[PDB]
């Protein structure tokens, strides 16, 4: 006669009880099984929650269980999906479904609001697993009518409750109608500047220029995509406004009204902030202290002052930063350790135009260097001779940045021999200006080589400095920004359209999804913005996030794999008789092998899983819903690159792996391996650097003589401000802090996410070999033979790729997702 189903749902006040039976929420079952004369599964009664389910021992926190009965006969077939109506005035958070006598499971996990906000009533499906051709006939116009609904029809401004995914250009950072200087390029949609789509928000023009985008005090993401937390201290995303737009501000006030002084004096002062701490007046501690997530970043005495937590690379030895050792290794196991080259060839090329620029020509001469008695032709040759090299893409940059006030960078290279023991060490660093016929400036390029005593060793320190700066700024904007938050982003709308929930390509990717889009608008607001804590923190001001745009013109997909991205860089080369497939030129190089052994892994899994669904290459060529997803995501979401010839074409078997390993890297230990250490490197100022404000001084200046006398002074005069450190310390501190509430990989958020047995038996797989990873990595730090490049003098052990966390700020932990 009746279906005995139970209902867990989670009330607004948690991300009372008796509020939601009468006829408040009511549920229609749905057939897989049996349609009507339209070929439509047909659907069931209204049927209310009944009453309040205490005897599960089981709930989670904040979620309440209801008991319901469906009238059901035989005749009606087997349910496989359900409508939800929700009459009360108030949203809730639907968790999940449960039928009884065999058992059907619906995981929800989606806020239903008020049924009058809807043009069309809430659909849920049972959690089975099918592909376009495997769906129930009953439930194929529901599936694909479901994916219309989350496509719009891309007009009207999104609001709070739509779940609506759709693509548009980067042209809501500026804002023109508030002042002329905060106006800025449109990014995406022209030659000139072509970059990711983003979500659509659909808030109309500025009343100044019609092309960008009008404030708002919302940016929207799809209703889901808006992650609550049962404890505010995890809603580490909302950190950033208040930051910009509170913190700051109270911040500016205590500078304008000299009650602290302006500049650091000495080192001591920056150690101090995490000594001692920071005096400030009363009402600006007043400020800070009670506001959530940013009332953890600092310690108080309730009345003047502010502490930081110490850096893991200070923890012990504050000094050993400033090694040249140090500088080379956080190359290969620091925060950006992706960039460094292979060198084949002496001295360096470059490729850009001597009637722009002047002679590009390198002027390190290699009879200057110090390669261990090696000759060039011999460290050439056995391939001991790497660069960081920053002079190609930072070179076209360099006369703008250089006319601001407070900015004055170089394009620099670095050269780096790999010694005998295994360690990197620097060699030379060269500092190129741009030249042209009419320049006002008489700056000019130089050569810097390594030095321990006078004032040579402060210019080498300086030239170290400055190529930090250059580092810093293509880490924050390339490594972590464009190569992984929106590079991503695209992906993330197209799985959304056309993929249904049912399909096994979406149950595989969602889950490297979880916090994106939100993470993303918000950083639209306040990170990335006019006026926003990038610009005013960094280096290139006003010229930040269009560099990204230039950036993205040579930005390659399928050199996003691990394997493709160490051999296109120099440091690995292909052989088939590892098994890797490549053999690294630094054996011991932390990222990279610790990378190899969680890429295998990841592709163990995808090659696993996708063969439950996917028997032969034409099974992919005919999968509808694929195929439309993955021309989308390159046509609209890259769109600016759909000319290139390198996109995987997504007809066999071989290109499907291909193309879901490639974003499950990008989402979980690409993203990690460039976030987590960020604080951990980046909270000593001198270490990372985020700005440089002058150049080297010349022979008989004040700023010369300060270079001997206080070399400290001459260090901290140069690079980022106070100021500016305290915000950036700030922003850097919460973004490399882990949520209570993550989930990592080799994880998920619910146990039941598909039925199919064969699916949930090779996820255990691949979980139980995340472990057995992380205790060879353990083993690997244990090992004393690795100590210099896996700890340094820092004594700081590569734990950036071990798989598991705790909460906080760990220097550990693969999320599945770029979360933060
Ligand atoms: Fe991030």
């Amino acid at each position: 006669h009746k279906i005995k189903g139970t209902v867990v749902l989670m009330p607004k006040n948690e991300l009372n009880l008796n509020a939601f039976l009468g006829r408040s929420v009511s549920l229609q079952l749905i057939s897989a099984t049996k349609a009507d004369a339209h070929g439509k599964g047909k659907v069931g009664k209204d049927t209310f929650l009944e009453g309040i389910n205490t005897s599960l021992p089981t709930l989670g926190a904040g979620e309440s269980a209801f008991n319901i009965h469906f009238e059901w006969d035989g005749s009606m077939g087997i349910p496989g999906a359900f409508y939800i109506k929700n009459y009360m005035q108030v949203e809730f958070f639907l968790k999940s479904l449960t039928l009884e006598a065999g058992t059907i499971r619906f995981v929800c996990n989606s806020w239903v609001y008020n049924t009058k906000l809807y043009k069309s009533v809430r659909i849920f499906f049972a959690n089975h697993t099918y592909v376009p051709s495997e769906t129930p006939a009953p439930l194929v116009e529901y599936r694909e009518e479901e994916l219309k609904s989350l496509r719009g029809n891309g007009t009207g401004e999104r609001k709070e409750y739509d779940r609506i995914y759709d693509y548009d250009v980067y042209n809501d950072l500026g804002n023109p109608d508030k002042s002329e200087k905060l106006a800025r390029p449109v990014l995406g949609g022209s030659s000139t500047f072509p970059y990711p789509r983003r979500g659509r928000t659909g808030r109309g023009p500025t009343v100044t220029d019609p092309n960008t985008e009008k404030q708002g005090e919302v940016f929207y993401v799809p209703r889901d995509e808006n992650l609550g937390h049962l404890k505010s201290k995890d809603a580490l995303e909302i950190g950033t406004k208040s930051l910009s737009q509170i913190v700051q501000p109270a911040f500016e006030s205590a500078f304008d009204l000299k009650s602290t002084p302006i500049e650091f004096h000495s080192f001591q002062d920056v150690h101090d902030l995490y000594e001692g701490g920071i005096k400030l007046p009363r009402d600006v501690i007043s400020t800070i202290i009670p506001l959530p997530v940013i009332k953890e970043l600092y310690r108080t005495d309730g009345q003047h002052i502010l502490k930081f937590p110490q850096p893991h690379v200070v923890q012990v030895s504050q000094s050993a930063w400033m090694t040249d050792e140090e500088f080379a290794r956080e190359m290969i196991a620091g925060v950006n350790p992706c960039v460094i080259r292979g060198l084949e060839e002496f001295p360096p090329k470059s490729n850009l135009d001597p009637a722009i620029y002047g002679d590009q020509s390198s002027k390190i001469t290699a009879d200057s260097l110090d390669l261990d008695g090696y000759t060039m032709d011999e460290a050439l040759g056995s391939r001991r001779l790497f660069m960081l090299d920053y002079h190609d893409i930072f070179m076209p940059y360099v006369r703008q940045i250089n006319q601001l006030n407070s900015a004055k960078t170089y394009a620099t290279r670095t050269i780096l021999f790999l010694r005998e023991d295994g360690t990197l060490k620097p060699v030379a660093i060269e500092l190129s200006l741009p030249h042209s016929a009419g320049d006002l400036s008489a700056a000019v390029s130089q050569v810097v080589l390594p030095a321990k005593e006078g004032v040579e060793s402060t210019i080498w320190l300086l030239a170290k400095a400055y190529v930090i700066v250059n580092d810093s700024c293509y880490h924050q904007l390339m490594s972590h920004w464009l190569n992984t938050h929106a590079a991503m982003e695209p992906f993330v709308i197209a799985t959304h359209r056309h993929l249904s929930v049912l399909h096994p390509i979406y149950k595989l990717l969602t889950p490297h999804y979880r916090n994106n889009m939100n993470i993303n608008a918000l950083a639209r607001q306040s990170l990335i913005n006019a006026n926003g804590i990038i610009e005013t923190t960094f280096l290139p001001s006003k010229y930040s996030v269009e560099m990204s745009s230039a950036v993205y013109k040579n930005w390659v997909f399928t050199d996003q794999a691990l394997p493709a991205d160490l051999i296109k860089r120099g440091v690995a080369i292909k052989d088939p008789s590892t098994p890797h497939g490549v053999r690294l030129l630094i054996e011991d190089y932390p990222y990279a092998a610790d990378g190899l052994e969680i890429w295998a892994a990841i592709k163990t899994w995808v090659q696993e899983y996708v063969p439950l669904y996917y028997a032969r290459d034409d099974d992919v060529k005919n999968d509808s819903e694929l195929q439309h997803w993955w021309k989308e995501a390159v046509e609209k979401g890259h769109g600016d690159l759909k000319d290139k010839p390198w996109w995987p074409k997504l007809q066999t078997l071989e290109d499907l792996v291909e193309v879901c390993l490639i974003i499950i890297w990008i989402a979980s230990a690409l993203h990690a391996a460039v976030n987590f250490g960020q604080y951990p490197y980046g909270g000593l100022i001198m270490n990372r650097p985020t700005a440089s404000r002058r150049l080297l001084p010349e022979k008989g200046t004040p700023e010369y003589e300060e270079m001997i006398n206080n070399h400290e002074k001459a260090y901290l005069r140069t690079i980022t401000s106070k100021l500016p450190t305290l915000i950036s310390l700030s922003v850097i501190e919460i973004l490399s802090t882990h949520a209570s509430d993550e989930v990592y990989l080799g994880q998920r958020d619910n146990p039941h996410w598909t039925s199919d047995s064969k699916a949930l038996q090779a996820f255990q797989k691949f979980g139980n070999k995340l472990k057995e990873i992380e205790e060879k990595l353990v083993r690997r730090n244990n090992d004393p033979s690795l100590q210099g490049n896996r700890l340094g003098p820092v004594q700081l052990p590569y734990t950036l790729l071990y798989p598991s966390s705790e909460e906080g700020l760990t220097f550990r932990g693969i999320p599945n997702s770029i979360s933060i």
